[PDB]
């Protein structure tokens, strides 16, 4: 009767049943193969370890996410932690309860092709659907016009959302998210004397960056109080035992959200692609997109980033118009919201593809359909 | 027992009941189908959007008349119009009250052959007429004499009516209208740097042309004064939010209507198709006919144009002729209520084809009758 | 008691009282029936008008006239008038006083039993009497004895009379009068650019006749000095506002009344008919009628045909003899005048033919009576 | 030696030598201005096109009549016209071989005049002569005796002549001509889905009334045919691909011809003005007037015309009278061929206005001579 | 003594000297930042690249079009791209031959102004003169009538021109070009698993649509064969050494010229635009315009553009019309070539504007005499 939503995020997978308000399954989506011989005999050494215990066990162990900027680069260890969340951790079967997976925008045709068919073929699901990420974190919000700034661990797209009708020739993407933020900050802390080269190390780079990053209201001004004193600065507690002492570092990795040419892009960042594609969309929509910016992912939970996106884009468009920027308090999960109360709708409880719709049409019914 | 009278014009659509003075039913004759495939689920998307719900939902419709300069084009979408305005907009039946349809001269017999058979058949109305458009904006103006100079969206046709007999033989008829003129702005504002391509932003310009388009009294003199300064440039609020300065537009695009050569047309301008219809007049009527030239129509709203109008009639009429161009506040619904107040008139309760009438002649009472 | 005097001619019927000086009814006799279809509803359209208010809407009728050159071609038209002229002009009865009707010498019998006839059966008039205009005119000048040039609009007729007794073997009649003339006038005004082919702006040309045309002293003269300059041209007023200039067409349709051979005509001009009239009178009454030429009628007004009429009598009559033209200024309503002054006779009121006198008779009465 | 012959018409210019059977040059009577700026440059663009260049070129033209239902509006055209079939149709100049010009008869004298100025100052002929339409048509019949019914472009006139000596007094103009079968054409068109509002697309127009209208032998059969059934209805191909179903307006609009009430002329139709006509004329010559109905010019072409003529003229006419109507079957230009016959005529040769005779004369020869 | 002829297009600048063949001097219209710091010191480091330069060091480069779909965005770069075409790659000075501007219709005033301004001020040249791309693309094809199809890359526009007059009130201007069609075709390759971002990169991409594109005879089965085999599919070299496998993409994207709707624009395709133009332009002249459809510009070059394009025009145009859909083999250059064949005529020589005309008219005498 229920019905699974399963966000296969870049970073994290919130998988929970349907109509409740708070996904009771997270986790991080990586996979970590044993690095070491293991002299010791016994205890249970297994293959792999999938989220919290490869978390736990991360010291000896490689981790790796099996997910790119949205892509699926491995599928073997993805369906291993599809799998895992099914049976170790939800402790239900997919066969009963018809499951509801999200992607990104502008994603390539085999990944969805994949997903349907390792849906279909591994698990024999009785239903399943394939919705975009945005369009959900839009459902949790409540409305339905406005553009969504979703940015996640790999991808951050915008596509503008009109009442009920959105434009698909307006969907911008950006290949900067939070992995490529982690990725900068351990580039720029090794200037402080902290080396973080190894994979297992990385992560406590992102929880630094998850617990003491911030966004600038601008960047010159906090670069001034910056070099001069210490009143920045701001000690962190290490799992070894030592202290680290950043500075300008914590938000200088955070603006590269807004100037790709720090890593390197040569995208405009999420500030200027939001005013380009509402510049790209109709002319009467523009007024209701503009006070309408819904912002969603883990990646827009930095101090200050509403305030610094509204400001930019106050700054870009014209005087008469207010820009309105929705910070929600739950926007870390709003993906897995409105698929959840997405799942519970009425009316879309029809177009689900189903397996007796699934034989004739192969793994292309995907296309045709949502 | 009351009467509807429906002025299904080719711009807006004037509906209201009769013996009252102003029509309770004015919106924009225009259809919308949905141009982009509607992701989100339910909220109620229809396939159609009717009058001022389509122009608040203009940025995701398509926009287009079924009326071009008077014919009819589309007769689904027309049916459609005159089942809102009969149910939702002013939530009556067409089985109780008679109703009153308005048409140009000069029209096809088919597009009458279409309303008749529409309105018997599909409404069943009990009786019904259909009138000329600027005879009834001759009878809102109290008098029986003189020439009515009716242009509204798509026609521009003028019909001389003396001391209760008019002249068919003079009935005059030019297709150059408001949609021309909109048309022309658009054409004409894209060398200051705005472009208008679109339906939906076309009617941007004409509200741009409705609330700051002008006529000269001469265009040279206005024309040196415009290429002399800003005096003229006027600034203009658009719904995205930028601001635009029109300057020789202002007065350039109305005078289309004196000079059809700019959008190409070579019919005289509708200051000199008047004088061509009275000389075409008998010689007796033209000193009553000078002297009364009633406008109507929303074209002729612009401010001076009947001060131009004025002047060129005398112009061209001789010098001991007196000109006289009767400018009612309420010619932009002339027609309609030349409508309502002949159809609470006693003597033409009489002439309305009935159902019981119209069963043993069939679509073809209206011509021989009306 | 009074008795009515009805001149009914052939371009205007002066009806009145007996005993007062000038008729009180004058107006043209034209029935005009509606040219157009008449589209505005109401305002009280009638079938037909008569006089003056057909003269006002001359412009949407046909105007026509009932009388050709003095028998009377339509009937229903022509009962019309009278009855218009005895009840929506006079305002009194036909039953109470007697009517007096005129009509010309050499006259159809059928005429005048229809005119006994439609006055005896449709008005039951107590008594009547049908006169000749020709000797009512000359009972208003006073005098028994003298030729008189009756020319009306449509007949032109001559009868000589002496000191109580008329000859009634030298009544000339001649079919060339003011309508003859008004239709010369405009064939020669389409050679200045000037098209009148409808009946309506024939009664403007018709105007231009009766004040712009005037009989020269002499043809060949008058036209070299036509020939020469324009010291002879005069514009005119058109109702329509346009100016029109005639030259040598203000002395050459006059001219048809002495040289019949404009039109076509064969007969003599009204200067040589009255000469051979007298010629064919008796030879002692010839010194009486050459000294005594009484002209009426409304085309004996032009200025310079008195002159004339004098000047080619004498030309034709012998030297000895003196030649008067007795050129009253009231002779355009002279056979009312003397209608009027006859029904106040005491011995003329033993003649009226009666009801009681024509019941017997039939309508054969008037030939053995009159 | 030889003389030219030029029928300046309203619509078609025939000119030619002397003494051949069938007029060399034929072309319509307009010219046309560019409309257009004319990017391209070079290529020989003129500022005039007369004739068959400008009806080739006729879509970027404004084509315009010089000739109005006779006379000759503008002078300017009208002599380039000569002089464009004078040298550049004919190839031949005016100063050596006599021009023969022709005209309707009821003609301003200052056309006629212009005509003669033109001919004497600019050209320098040695001789001409102005002779009228009607008679030339009827030389063209070999016979002397015959009213003609003359109806060209612009106008319609009947002039009946006797054995040699015609009847100027009976000489009728009637306005009614082709172009206002045009205009008709046009005005009824419309009615049907295609409008003809420009003068280029109005010449379509005159070739479908050239090539697919006829006049029916009675309106009410005909209508009652046309009213059941599509048997009457004929396709025509257009310049432009599309093709078009008339079906009543083949004979509606040539049934102006006999009932002017449709484009509003109040004239008796041309079976009336005949008949009008000859009961104008003498009782004598009625009798061979009624046998001898000479018809002629391009109106007179369509198919059924001839019948309508003889029985309207015989339900006019009375019984014992026979009525005959000659329809010769190159009556299109009987004027042209009249001309020519007569040029060659020997007692013709010595009236010829030449120029030692016109110098002492003024442009005033004409009318005394003629 | 020659003339300069410089097709500053959207994506190429074809300049050369006149009454030549072929352009000397062809490259893409962009400058190019260096984008990173530049550790090396020395080698002559440039603050721009323009041309093939920048092409060959795009890398390091972000390239970026002065010109947007026809109007000059910025002009620093313009004006140096100008300067650099004229010195460093035709090694001329512009003070000595008349320079030849062109541009597309439908143009803000603006832009031809600022390029006067620069023209007259910054080079100071002795005479110039800006013509249009699709006049000129119609010299090149050596006739005068016909309606010219250019598309560029950044602007499609259609005007058709007869016989030296072209019409300028059908002149349709669409936003459709080339670099739309390698955004739609940048974003639907990333379905493949190829994502292009980068300005650099997006060269790639447009250069796989110039050799590896090609329009299909019909969408559907096209479709059907893209949709079952591989038979389509064709890889390309990448510069990098990676090989790509596309599909339908091949005739996906270059079907946007057809059906807008791809990428969002509402406008009409390029094979309904030409029909709806001439539909608009005169009835006698479109049977020329439907047999004559000139075609130029670069993203004319696809294999099967021109019979598509028939197929397309004789579906909507009349089947009794014939459809010729004239393909040169140097349509890519076709501007160029009508620009040389222009400024080699004699005539053409007088309406260049000089520094001496310049003077006292101002930058606003390209609009009067253009
Ligand atoms: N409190 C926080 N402040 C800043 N960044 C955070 C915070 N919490 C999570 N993040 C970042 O957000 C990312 C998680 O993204 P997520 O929303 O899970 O993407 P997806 O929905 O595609 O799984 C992490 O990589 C982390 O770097
Ligand atoms: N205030 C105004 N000034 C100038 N033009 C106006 C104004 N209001 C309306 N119009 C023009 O008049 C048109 C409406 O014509 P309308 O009178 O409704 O025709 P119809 O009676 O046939 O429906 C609109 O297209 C608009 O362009
Ligand atoms: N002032 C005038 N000068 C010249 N002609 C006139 C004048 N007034 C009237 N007429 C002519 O006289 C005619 C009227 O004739 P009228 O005497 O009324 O005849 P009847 O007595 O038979 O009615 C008119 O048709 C008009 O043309
Ligand atoms: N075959 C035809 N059938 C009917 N009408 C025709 C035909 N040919 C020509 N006409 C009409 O006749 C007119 C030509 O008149 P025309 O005889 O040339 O006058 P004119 O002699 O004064 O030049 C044209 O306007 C055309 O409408
Ligand atoms: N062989 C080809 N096949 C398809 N498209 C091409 C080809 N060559 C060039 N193009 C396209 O044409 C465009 C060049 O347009 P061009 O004719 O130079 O415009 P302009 O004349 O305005 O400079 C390029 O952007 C390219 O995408
Ligand atoms: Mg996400
Ligand atoms: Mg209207
Ligand atoms: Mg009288
Ligand atoms: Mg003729
Ligand atoms: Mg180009």
């Amino acid at each position: 009767t229920t019905a699974l939503v399963c966000d296969n995020g870049s970073g994290l997978v919130k998988a929970g049943f349907a109509g409740d308000d708070a996904p009771r399954a997270v986790f991080p989506s990586i996979v970590g193969r044993p690095r070491h011989q293991g002299v010791m005999v016994g205890m249970g050494q297994k293959d792999s370890y999938v989220g919290d215990e490869a978390q736990s066990k991360r010291g000896i162990l490689t981790l790796k996410y099996p997910i790119e900027h949205g892509i699926i680069t491995n599928w073997d260890d993805m369906e291993k932690i599809w799998h895992h969340t099914f049976y170790n951790e939800l402790r239900v079967a997919p066969e009963e309860h018809p499951t509801l997976l999200t992607e990104a925008p502008l994603n390539p045709k085999a990944n969805r092709e994949k997903m349907t068919q390792i849906m279909f073929e591994t698990f024999n699901v009785p239903a399943m659907y394939v919705a975009i990420q945005a369009v959900l974190s839009l459902y949790a919000s409540g409305r339905t016009t406005g553009i969504v700034l979703d940015s996640g661990d790999g991808v951050t797209h915008n596509v503008p959302i009109y009442e009920g009708y959105a434009l698909p020739h307006a969907i911008m993407r950006l290949d900067l998210a939070g992995r490529d933020l982690t990725d900068y900050l351990m580039k720029i802390l090794t200037e402080r004397g902290y080396s973080f080269v190894t994979t297992a190390e990385r992560e406590i780079v992102r929880d630094i960056k998850e617990k003491l990053c911030y966004v600038a209201l601008d960047f010159e001004n906090e670069m001034a109080t910056a070099a001069s004193s210490s009143s920045l600065e701001k000690s962190y507690e290490l799992p070894d035992g030592q202290v680290i002492t950043i500075g300008n570092e914590r938000f200088r990795c955070p603006e590269t959200l807004f100037q790709p040419s720090f890593i390197g892009m040569e995208s405009a960042g999420i500030h200027e692609t939001t005013y380009n594609s509402i510049m790209k969309c109709d002319i009467d929509i523009r007024k209701d997109l503009y006070a309408n910016n819904v912002m969603s992912g883990g990646t827009t939970m930095y101090p200050g980033i509403a305030d610094r996106m509204q400001k930019e884009i106050t700054a870009l468009a014209p005087s008469t118009m207010k820009i309105k920027i929705i910070a929600p308090p739950e926007r870390k999960y709003s993906v897995w919201i409105g698929g959840s109360i997405l799942a519970s709708l009425s009316t879309f409880q029809q177009m689900w593809i189903t397996k007796q719709e699934y034989d004739e049409a192969g793994p292309s019914i995907v296309h045709r359909k949502c």
